[PDB]
C-alpha cells in the first residue's frame, strides 16, 4: 500500500524536467525536448508568464506575433509531436527569476495602494507583492485566466493533447515569509474580523478565552507588534489560524475559476521552505497549506528541494520534508514539483557528482516522482530576468541545447528508476517508530521564523521556557530526525491532528517533541494510545497548558505524573551515559511513584522515568537534547533500543547511512556517504559480509531477488 | 618585504599543536607531545586554567598534588625533554568550553553584584560573565597572575626556556559580540563618560556633533536601544570607540602586571568571528581591536580559523581575513592562533581531505604559521566541561592519543612546509590592486550583526539607505573580495585610518567600497590620492557626510561631482554589460560635465561616471553590486581591465583558483579545486594537470 503515479494501471515513476520554451530559442525548442525525451523522461514541465503573453494591458499574444518565443501554442504542438506530457504553471505568480515574479509591468504600475500587501503601519512590503484576496489583483488575474485556461483546456490529455497537470500560482505565502513582514492589508484585516467573529460569536467567549475586557467585537484589531501578555499570544495564534483560511480562500477560488473552462486535469502546488541548502524551516511553510489539504483531496502539493551541495551538513533536510509532506498528505506520492538541477544562483555551484547522489538518496528517502528544475538553462529575452541574463547555470542542457556534465547523471539516475519502477515504486521501509507532527506548534510564521524581521514571540515573558520555534528546529528537525537517520533507524511522521488511534498501533515506538502547551484532542490521543498498550517517548516537556495557553493536565493526570520546575546545570546523566547536554537550566522533576528513575540532574533530582500505564509504557524526559553531541546519538539510540528495535543491517561504520526498501518481490539496499572520505567497510543483514568501497559523496544501489 | 617567524636566524615556518594538558591522562602526556613532533612540529599550546589551578581560595596546585593533570610543572619539563617549545594562555578567560570559561566556581560564587557585567536595568548578564575592569575581578585576577606568572617567568625563552608566547586572556569583547548585549555595570558607564569628557572637552562641543541639547555633561546617558535619531547614532558611534579603547585598557591592565614578572617573551591575542564555516563577521571582531593594535606593536593577534569545510561556498573567507589582519598589523607575520584541526561540535563534521586542502590554502592565501587546534582532543575532567565529556572529535589524535585519519594530512603538509619555508616565507604575491578598509563602517557590534538577532541600526530612519554592515558584508567581503579572488586578481588590503599616501602610489587601482558618510580625513586622503596620480574606483555613493552624519562633501567637491539620488529598477547597464543586477533602488544620478558616462538606469539616466582629476583617474558607480551573477565578475573583471592589470597566469578552466607567490629567485603557484569536480586544466604566463575535488596541486619554477 505504497502511494505511486499510475499509467494503464501499472505503477509509473512520474519523470519531468523543467524547460522554459519564453527563454529557449524556438529554433531549439524541439531539440531541448528531444535530449529530453532521450534520458527517458516522460513529461515536460513550464510556466507560463502572464507578462510574457499579455504584452500591454488586454493585449494577449500565444501565437509568437510580437516575438517567436511567446509561441506557446508551438511548444504545446512540439511536446504532443515529441511524446512529451506537459505540466503547465500559469501563475498568476511564477517567481521563475523572472522581472516581478511573472506579474505584468503594466498591472503592477495600474493598480493602486490597496491591491498590494501592506505592514502595519499601511506602507507597500514590496512594489511586485500584492495581496492575494485584493479585488483588482482578482479581476486582472481572472482577466489573465480568461485567455490561457481555454488554451490549456483545449490541450488538455483528455482532448488527446499533451497537458496532464496544472500548478495553481506558485509558493502561496512564499514572498511574504521572504519579505520578513505579514500582510496587514485592510482586506486581510476585515476578513480576519469576520473569522473571529464567525470562531468565538460573543465578545464574552472570546474575553473568556484570551483573558481580555474588550466591550465589543469592534473594540478588537488584529495583532501586531510583539507578544508581551498570553493574550497577544491568543490574539496571534488565531491570526494563524485565519492564515491558513485565507491561503485556502485564495486557493479555492482560483480552483473554482479554472474548474469553470472544462480544466479536469490534475491540479498541484509547490513547497517552499530551502534556504542556503537547508530545509528546517520548510515544516512551518507547509504548515501555511493545513487547510487547503484538509479541503482539497484533488491538488497534490510537491516539494521544492534545493539542496545546493550534499554532505551530513544538509542529509537529513530532504527525508524529513519527503515524512513531514506524507504525514499531510497521506494519501498522494511524494514528489519533487521542482528537484534541484544546476543552480539558480551564479556564485552557488551545484556539482553533478553531488545532485547525482540527492537523486539517489532522493529514492532511498522514498520520492515517487521528480521534475528536474532546471532541466534546460534559459537566456532571459528583452530584459525579462529578475537578476541578469542566464536563466540557471550547470543544468542538464545549456540554453543552446548542448549537453552539460548533469545530462549523464540524469541519464544514468533514470536509467536505474525506468529499469526498476515496477518494483520500487512499490517497495516499503520497515518504519517501527513513528515521530508526531503537532502542527499548531510550527503555526508561527506572523512572531517567530529564521526570515521574520521582528523577533515577536519571547516564550519567557509568558511564564513559559520552551519555544515552540527551538523544539521544532533543533530538537526535532535537527535533533530526533537528524538522529535517527544518523543511527539508520527508519521512521515515519504522522500529523496528529484528527489522527486515527488504530494509525498508531502499528509502530513499537511513538515518539513526541512536546512544549508546555499542547490541546485536549492531542492529550487524549496520547493518553488513550498508552492505555491502550502504545509506547509513548516524551520529552522535553509534559504539557500543562492548550494552545491558548490556558490550563489543560489531561495527559499529565492521565500519566500519574507529579512533576516541579526546577534550575540546574544544563548536564544530566541518562540511563548511564553521564554529561547529557541538554537546552534548559530549567527541567522537570519527577517523583519515583510507580516508576522506574532513568535520568538524574548534577544534584541527583529525578529528570525521567519509566513508567506501565494499563497496556502500554511511558518514558517522559523532563529535559530538551537534540543532536549537538556523541552523547545525544548514544542517548536516541538507548531509548530506540527500550524496544528491542534493530536496524536491517549491520555496517562496520557507523558513518555509512544505509535505507533497505523492499516488497514481496524485490530488496533494494541504497548506502549513501554523506562524508568527505573514501569509505571502505563491509555489511551483513541483522539476520559471509559483504565488502564496499564508496567515494566521496557517492551512493551504491545493491538489487536482492527475494 | 615579507614578515615571518625565525629560527636559528633563518625563516621559520610555526607548526604549533594545541594539547590541552589538563584534559588529557598525564600518563600519556609524553605520548602526545612525541606524536606531535614526530608530525614536524615544533610547538605545543594551552591553555593554563584558572579553575583547574586555583583549586580553592588561595589553594594553588601546579604540581599534580590534587590530581594528577595538575601537574603543569611536569608538562612543561616533558615540553623541554621532547624539544617542543611551548604557547601558554593562562586566562584570566580562556572559553575553551571550560565550565565558567575558565574562572573558578569559588570566585563567581563570592563575587559582589557590582563585579558582574550589567544590563541596563542594573541585571546581571551571565553568572558566567565579568565586567573586565571591576577591581574585585582584577584584584583576583592579580593573584592568579602572582602565582602562574613565576612559572611561566621561570620557563620563559629570554631565560632559555621553552615558552616562546604567551596569550593574554581569550578573545576579549566576544561575550558582547554574541550576545548584542553591551556592559553597563556603572564602573563602565563611569569610563565611558571620561572618555567623551576627554573627547569632546565642553558639553557645547559634543551638543555641537551630536545636535544634543545637554546642559552639562552630568544629562548624559549611555546609549541604549534602537537608532531612532542621528544624534542615537552618534552617541553608539562614540560608544563602540569607547569599548575599543576599554579593551585597550584591560589588556594593558594584564600586560604591565605580566611585564612586572621580568616575562619579556611574544605577547599574543586572538580573533574569533567565524561560525557556521564563514568568516562575513570577523573583520568586525577584528574592528573591537583598533586600538590595542595602535597603542601594542609588541602584541602579536593571531585568527582563529574555523572553515567547518572547504569549497567555493566558503573559500573567500581565509584569504579576505588574513588581508585584513595584515592591514591592520603589517609589522607581524599572518598567523593562526586557533587553526581548525577537527570539530568541537560532533555533528559538524571536519574531514582530514578537505582540512589538508584548507591548510595548503592557507599557505596560498599568505599564512605565516599556525597552531592546529585541537591537535589532541580532550576528555572533560569531572564535570568541567560545558558540554559533554569529550572535547573535539576528528583530531590529529584522540584523547588517549590514537592516531586519527587527519594525523597522516597534519604530516603530509608539515613535511611540505619544512621542506620549502626559508624560500615560502619570502614569497609575495604581486598586488597592483589595492583594496580600502574604513574601519567605522565595522564598528557596529552593539547595533548591527550576523548575531544581533534583533537590530538596532536601520539606516532608513536616519535619511540614509547604504546599511553599513550590509556594505561591508555583500558588496565588500562576499563581493569585491570574492570576486576578485575567483577572478584570480592579486589585491591587497590597507587600512585608512593614518594611511601613508606614500603606501597607496605602488598600486594601479585603488578600490573604495563607500556608505553616504566618510570622515574629512578619509575624505581629504582619497581627494590627495587622485590628484597625484592614483586611479580611484568608488562605489556605490560619494560619502556626503561624515562618521556623526555631519555635511562633508570633501571628496565631491574635490572632485566636480554632482548627482541627484533617484529611484530606477534594480538593474542598470555598466560598461556595455546588459542588466547587472544592483541592490538598491535609489541610485546616485551624475552631472556628466567633464565626464564620460558608462553606466545608465532602465531609463538611460547616468549611473557612472570615468574622469580625470588632476594627474589621476575616478571611476564613480552610483550602484551597488556584489556577487551574485556572472555579469558582476563580467563587471569586476572591465572595471580591473581599465587600468590595463593582467591575471598573472592563463588557465584554461575559469573554476581552478591560483595564488603566484615569488621572490626575486623562487615561484610557487598554487592551484586549488574548491569544487566537487576532478578538473583536467592547462596554464602558462598571461603544461596539462589534473585535481581531485576538494583538492590542490603546487608546482614550483626557479626564476
Ligand atoms: O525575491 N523574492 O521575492 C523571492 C525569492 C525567492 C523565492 O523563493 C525561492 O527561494 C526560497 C529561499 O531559498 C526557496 O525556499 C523557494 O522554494 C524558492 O522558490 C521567493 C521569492
Ligand atoms: O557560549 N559562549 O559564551 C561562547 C561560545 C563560543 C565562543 O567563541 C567561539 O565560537 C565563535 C562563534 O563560532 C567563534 O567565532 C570563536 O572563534 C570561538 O572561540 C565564545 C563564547
Ligand atoms: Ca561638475
Amino acid at each position: 500500500s505504497e502511494k505511486y503515479f499510475v499509467k494503464n494501471g501499472q505503477p509509473h515513476f512520474l519523470i519531468s524536467g523543467e524547460v522554459h520554451y519564453f527563454r529557449i530559442n524556438p529554433k531549439l525548442w524541439r531539440n531541448h525536448l528531444q535530449l529530453l525525451k532521450q534520458t527517458g523522461a516522460d513529461t515536460v514541465s513550464t510556466y507560463i508568464p502572464w507578462d510574457w503573453h499579455e504584452i500591454e494591458e488586454d493585449d494577449f499574444d500565444f501565437e509568437g506575433k510580437t516575438h517567436p518565443a511567446r509561441n506557446l501554442i508551438r511548444f504545446i504542438k512540439l511536446c504532443k509531436e515529441e511524446n512529451l506530457d506537459l505540466i503547465v504553471k500559469p501563475g498568476p505568480y511564477i517567481l521563475a527569476e523572472y522581472e516581478n515574479q511573472g506579474l505584468p509591468s503594466w498591472l503592477l504600475k495600474k493598480l493602486s495602494k490597496n491591491a498590494f500587501a501592506l505592514d502595519e503601519n499601511g506602507n507597500v512590503i514590496s512594489p511586485d507583492l500584492v495581496s492575494y484576496l485584493s479585488d483588482e489583483f482578482l479581476e486582472y488575474t481572472f482577466k489573465w485566466y480568461d485567455k490561457v485556461m481555454p488554451i490549456i483546456s483545449k490541450h488538455q490529455k483528455e482532448h488527446y493533447g499533451p497537458i496532464t497537470m496544472m500548478q495553481l500560482c506558485n509558493e502561496i505565502g512564499v514572498f511574504q515569509w521572504l519579505s520578513g513582514k505579514s500582510d496587514y492589508n485592510p482586506k486581510v484585516i476585515n476578513l480576519y474580523k469576520e473569522f473571529i467573529i464567525q470562531r468565538y460569536k460573543t465578545i464574552e467567549k472570546l474575553n473568556s478565552v484570551y483573558s481580555t475586557n474588550y466591550n465589543s467585537f469592534d473594540d478588537l484589531k488584529a495583532p501586531s507588534g510583539k507578544i508581551k501578555l498570553r493574550s497577544d499570544y491568543c490574539a496571534y495564534f488565531d491570526f494563524h489560524l485565519f492564515f491558513r483560511e485565507y491561503y485556502n480562500k485564495y486557493i479555492s477560488i482560483l480552483k473554482n475559476k479554472i474548474r469553470s473552462f472544462g480544466i479536469n486535469i490534475k491540479l498541484t502546488h509547490n513547497i517552499p521552505g530551502w534556504i542556503y541548502g537547508n530545509a528546517s524551516e520548510l515544516p512551518m511553510l507547509i504548515s501555511t497549506y493545513s487547510e487547503i489539504m484538509k479541503n482539497h483531496p484533488d491538488i497534490i502539493f510537491g516539494l521544492d528541494h534545493i539542496p545546493e551541495f550534499v554532505s551530513f551538513r544538509n542529509a537529513h533536510s530532504d527525508l524529513a520534508c519527503n515524512k513531514i509532506l506524507e504525514a499531510m498528505q497521506p494519501e498522494a506520492p511524494v514528489w519533487a514539483a521542482e528537484f534541484q538541477a544546476g543552480t539558480r544562483e551564479h556564485h552557488v555551484k551545484a556539482y553533478a557528482k553531488d545532485l547525482e547522489t540527492f537523486y539517489i538518496a532522493s529514492l532511498a528517502h522514498g520520492i515517487k516522482g521528480f521534475n528536474y528544475y532546471m532541466f534546460s538553462q534559459g537566456i532571459n529575452p528583452e530584459g525579462k530576468g529578475f537578476y541578469g541574463k542566464t536563466f540557471y547555470f550547470q543544468t542538464a542542457l545549456d540554453a543552446a541545447s548542448n549537453k552539460l556534465a548533469l545530462y549523464d547523471s540524469i541519464k544514468k539516475v533514470n536509467r536505474f528508476i525506468r529499469k526498476e519502477q515496477k518494483d520500487l515504486l512499490r517497495t516499503n521501509v520497515n518504519s517501527e517508530i513513528c515521530v508526531g507532527f503537532y502542527k499548531p506548534y510550527f503555526f508561527t510564521e506572523l512572531i517567530s521564523s529564521q526570515l521574520l524581521k521582528e523577533k515577536k514571540l519571547n516564550v519567557e515573558e509568558l511564564g513559559l521556557y520552551i519555544d515552540p520555534r527551538f523544539l521544532r528546529e533543533e530538537i526535532l528537525f535537527n535533533g530526533l530526525l537528524r538522529g535517527l537517520q544518523t543511527l539508520n533507524y527508519n521512521y515515519d511522521v504522522v500529523d496528529l491532528e484528527n489522527c486515527d488511534l488504530k494509525s498508531l498501533t502499528a509502530y513499537k515506538q511513538l515518539w513526541i517533541t512536546s512544549a508546555e502547551f499542547m490541546d485536549a484532542e492531542t492529550q487524549n490521543l496520547l493518553s488513550e494510545f498508552v492505555l491502550n498498550g502504545g509506547n509513548l517517548i516524551l520529552y522535553p516537556a509534559v504539557p500543562t497548558l492548550d494552545n491558548y495557553l490556558n490550563r489543560c493536565e489531561i495527559l499529565k493526570n492521565n500519566f500519574g505524573i507529579e512533576f516541579i520546575t526546577k534550575d540546574s546545570s544544563h548536564k544530566v546523566s541518562a540511563f548511564g551515559i553521564e554529561d547529557v547536554f541538554t537546552a534548559f537550566s530549567k527541567k522537570q522533576i519527577y517523583n519515583d511513584t510507580n516508576s522506574k528513575p532513568i535520568a538524574f540532574t548534577q544534584e541527583n533530582e529525578i529528570c525521567g522515568i519509566r513508567k506501565k500505564i494499563g497496556k502500554g509504557e511511558l518514558t517522559i524526559l523532563g529535559f530538551a537534547f537534540g543532536y549537538t553531541s556523541d552523547e545525544h546519538l548514544e542517548l536516541i539510540d538507548k531509548l530506540v533500543k527500550l524496544n528491542k528495535i534493530k536496524r536491517e543491517l549491520f555496517v562496520s561504520d557507523k558513518d555509512i547511512q544505509f535505507v533497505v526498501r523492499e516488497n514481496n518481490k524485490s530488496r533494494y539496499i541504497f548506502f549513501l556517504n554523506y562524508h568527505n572520505e573514501r569509505k571502505t567497510f563491509n555489511y551483513r543483514k541483522s539476520s559471509k559480509s559483504e565488502e564496499i568501497s564508496i567515494a566521496p559523496f557517492s551512493y551504491k544501489v545493491i538489487k536482492e531477488n527475494k
